[PDB]
């Protein structure tokens, strides 16, 4: 029975990987400064959530000195891109500076524990190769994902000068019916939902050729388990391999909410029907949408394949069922 | 008339630039965190003490900063300050980062605000390549930072870039490997080298202690590298420059050429650790490796590529290393007849 | 409509500071869902901001972006024995946190009006009985050191910057909204519950506590009073009269239908309900401390004097207020 | 042997102290340039004094420190010590001076309790005095963001003392200074310049108020009282001063007389102008350039407890402290 400290507890990724640790036996502290998420996972009553904040430095020491953790996974931060454009020096103090502090008051009070640090594809930015490895250059392109190559870098240092077991986890995008409504496909599972309960009419997006690699967050939180339960502490690339277009995804669930959408149009100009009403489901908003991007973020999880013995389980459109099937349960009741 | 903002004035590179600008009939403002009343010793070396406008701005607090912008109204911003010490960034690593690269974003952020137009120039360093991924190092290196001080740099080498490439802000920022001088910092193996033979050759010091006399490095000479940083400002577009000499020569190389000019001829006796340096003029033992610096063969070589410096701004180094070594010794040997 | 930035906006004082703020035409912003905010009926009226004490940047943004014409810092880490537990993040934010927004104003708003929370745990080791704003202070606790950094910056930037920043020195206050963790909810809301069933009897610490109890609706008035003055000042913000934790759960207990007679002494005192000749109110060695030493009750008259402030509810009033709305809490 | 730890150990406190303890048989530790070490060099202690690296900022570094170091005393005498500054910088300045000094008890509380621990307090504390002259009981009334950190320094060692029972000492020393002083401060100012405008390096000399009366007393002495209220068998606070006052124009009067000049100040105001009544030639001035925002007037202290208590009692003379000073400089 292991001790682990969650920061980012409410979020997607420390919920799921919540559930996971319980399941394992492990006692669970999430660091918070109710959870919709823990409930709906039915867990917010074995999670023992404690205060704690990335901000700063004096809490984090006494948080770890209270709770002797013996793994650490700092899924906390201020992850929204363009918010980082607006308050970049807070994204930078919770983000970069943040990781370290746990590193230093790990360093500090309890040097034997394991430390999982939450990176990201947004690192690659500006992709070097493709598809990205763990060797492919990096090339950030926000203050978000400055703040986060920091986390990185000064995560692998004090792996190579203290010895310290800290594993940085570069993990390409993941959903899940816990998804924040923020993002594209909750939002589109969300919305298709109301439509097809007069909640809502159109379902408004940006570029359908959007292309992004997207898994399957609980199997993404269990790579976090996996990578510390090595012996040697390493980064991996966390992905599918694979990318889809954001039309493949509404498309697909649409298909599973019952429409028989058929596209028609093209460009900003182009929209869905539901072969089955005759009213258009899915139209493109000058809003939302963007120039074709011709950076393409896919990567190559094979060292994680290969070590870890880690792999997808659930295909792109068991994802795609997921989503849209709990989300047609969530707009019903 | 032009006006520059300088963060660490009083250092190496600060006082050169002042130098440097003042005679382009710039105004300098500076900022330093080091005060006191031997703290200006490079100023008044240079003799532009009273032709530089000394202010307070402190990197870690960002309404300060805010004022400074507002008040100064540069054309220019050169920051070039930050507690560049590898070694203390061990002990002190937030502090670290919340100077050099934190306080970069701090006057990145001030300048959108303030004023957007001006161009900003980031003092990055070689130590962003740590364990070298290509010998030589160009702008196309991958980073491998290996220390809190890496680290926080090349946060502040990124956010600047993002700033340009963001904001559309003329922001630069120049990779300079070590450049030197008779103004380098005591702590630093040139400085340490040639104020300790100087000592030695008049009597005031024993012996000169230091580590693994194979270490290899590219030395250039600081004027020199100003001047690129001068030089990457006045581009029509924005952008980073590896600014390095292309050639490395080992502590030992500096120890002899500087031991001579002060009236040694120094033979090596030993292997590595054991190594000594007897002054066949005496036969006495001027250099001797102490285990408390000495650190085994590197293997990672850091020697830059300037060659875009040279196809862009036309920068290439200019003084050699026998008369940066000379330079240095000179400088000191005067010094100590004081 | 004047605007407004509350921090603590989730707090009792918050809440009632927007609804006092919003009835005079404000347009108010709450720095942090809250059940007081929705209590007041006000939760769609509050435009909620977001906003941290520990990091500057963010508060200048905020500043940059709200262009408030008011700010009132009700936010905190107000825990005496937490603080001692967590000091440095205490100071942090009771102290430090002051002089962000204090800084803020100075570098992006000067003439923004600024009101602090202090607190009567200032005066710790009580140097005057009464105490006002001449008595001499004596922090006892990292919690009560931070406050009086908040307390005497705000007063520098006043002098310094002639900023319009006040800081008012409040005693204890309640109302219907205080959580259950305090002295006076618990007291009202377990007799009501014990009253209906739901609960068997009140567990207290020393019934001789003395304090000096007020109605927070009229506390949070006079920091807006405060605000509207010609020139900034400081001011203490109490009743001037104090009663025992024993009056308190008394006279609320008669309001409850029960008939208190007191029984026994120190950590063996208990209260019972003639009425029904049973033991409702109990101490225990949990919740038991010595009788303060520190006699502290606060001397109103200059908030008489300059903004006109004074009590306009008897202790009485206010302990029927908060168990006649626990009543009716406890009934639906 | 008895080991002390010792910040700001370059500064003038620092210096004095390291060379007393060292003469008292310490082993002394300093935390904290090329020429930094001046001082050090000038009291010729600069090679037995152990450095190491320890920031006021970086609370994981000085718990690292106090483990490493193992100090039976810890003298905290470092700072962002400028009134000045502090206005343009007051966040960083509180960070330092007041949680500063709480990043240090609380290493010590967490690392090794039984340290004894002195702050460096001020009268700068006392700001718009309350009394006249002060004492350890006069009500403290800081007028910048340095004495406000200060003065949670102060109140901070204080709780400590009160609260964890450490042996926690806050000395709240009176301006001294002496040859070691920065040339920031007006006294070390007017003595490097003189040393100047009789020298040809340098016209004349501009002061802002000629009027603030200052305690003035000898730096090696009032670091004597810090060694002896750490070595009484119970922690307590002292005040530390001459006792006497002298207006900065007095100072300039007999500073300037060592080096060959005789006032005639001729004109009340920012019109005020020094002349010498010898070669005619005007060499002193005035200018608002230096009236500080929130100026504290009268500075006198009353060190008859330290008298009582500790037996200490300053000796130099205010002649003889504007002696010292002026020939030291003049040789320079
Ligand atoms: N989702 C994805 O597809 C990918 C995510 N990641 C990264 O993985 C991590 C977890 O992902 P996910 O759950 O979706 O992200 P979230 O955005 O949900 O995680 C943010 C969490 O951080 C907490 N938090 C914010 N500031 C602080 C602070 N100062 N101190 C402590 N906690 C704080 C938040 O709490 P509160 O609610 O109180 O603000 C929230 O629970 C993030 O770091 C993210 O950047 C990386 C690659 C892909
Ligand atoms: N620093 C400084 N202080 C001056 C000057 N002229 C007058 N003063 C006053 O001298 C007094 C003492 O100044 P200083 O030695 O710097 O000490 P401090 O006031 O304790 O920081 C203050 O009240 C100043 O306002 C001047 O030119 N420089």
């Amino acid at each position: 029975g292991k001790r682990a400290l969650i920061t980012g507890i409410r979020g997607q990724d420390g919920a799921y990987l919540a559930k996971l640790l319980l399941e394992k036996g492990y006692e669970v502290y999430g660091a918070d400064r109710a959870s919709w998420r823990l409930k709906e996972l039915g867990i917010e009553n074995d999670v023992k959530i404690i205060h704690m904040d990335l901000l700063e430095f004096s809490n984090i020491i006494r948080t770890i000195e209270k709770v002797q953790p013996d793994e650490v996974y700092n899924l906390a931060a201020q992850s929204f891109v363009g918010v980082s454009f607006e308050q970049p020096i807070l994204t930078a103090e919770v983000d970069a500076i943040g990781v370290l502090r746990i590193l230093e008051a790990l360093r500090t009070v309890k040097p034997d524990t394991k430390f999982y640090q939450a990176s990201t594809s947004e690192m690659f930015g500006k992709v070097q190769e493709i598809p990205q490895t763990e060797k492919t250059p990096f090339y950030p392109r926000s203050p978000y994902a400055v703040a986060k190559l920091f986390g990185h870098w000064i995560t692998v240092n004090y792996r190579e000068a203290y010895n310290m077991f800290a594993c940085s986890g570069i993990l390409f995008n993941h959903e899940s019916p816990l998804r924040g409504i923020e993002f594209v496909t909750r939002k589109i599972t969300y919305s298709l939902a109301r439509i097809k309960y007069g909640l809502q009419d159109k379902l408004v997006l940006g570029n359908l050729n959007a292309k992004r690699d997207w898994g399957y967050a609980p199997e993404y939180v269990e790579a976090m388990w996996l990578m510390m339960q090595q012996p040697e502490p390493d980064d991996y690339v966390i992905a599918t391999g694979e990318t889809h277009t954001v039309r493949e995804f509404v498309e697909k669930a649409a298909k599973i909410a019952g429409f028989d959408i058929e596209w028609v149009g093209e460009g900003i100009n182009e929209k869905g029907i539901d072969r089955n009403t005759g009213k258009v489901i899915v139209e493109v908003s000058e809003e939302f949408f963007r120039p074709a991007e011709v950076d393409i973020l896919v990567g190559n999880p094979e060292k994680a394949m290969k070590k870890l013995g880690w792999k997808p389980r659930t295909t792109f459109d068991e994802l795609v069922e997921i989503m849209m099937e709990a989300d047609l349960k969530r707009v019903r009741d």
